């Protein structure tokens, strides 16, 4: 891991953000 190191693509921050964002919007639609 040297040139194949700084790949740039978040997963565990960003899809424990989405699921929470999707039940936040499924309280904007209906809580």
């Amino acid at each position: 891991c040297s040139i194949l190191d700084i790949r740039q693509g978040p997963k565990e921050p960003f899809r424990d953000y989405v699921d929470r964002f999707y039940k936040t919007l499924r309280a904007e639609q209906a809580s």
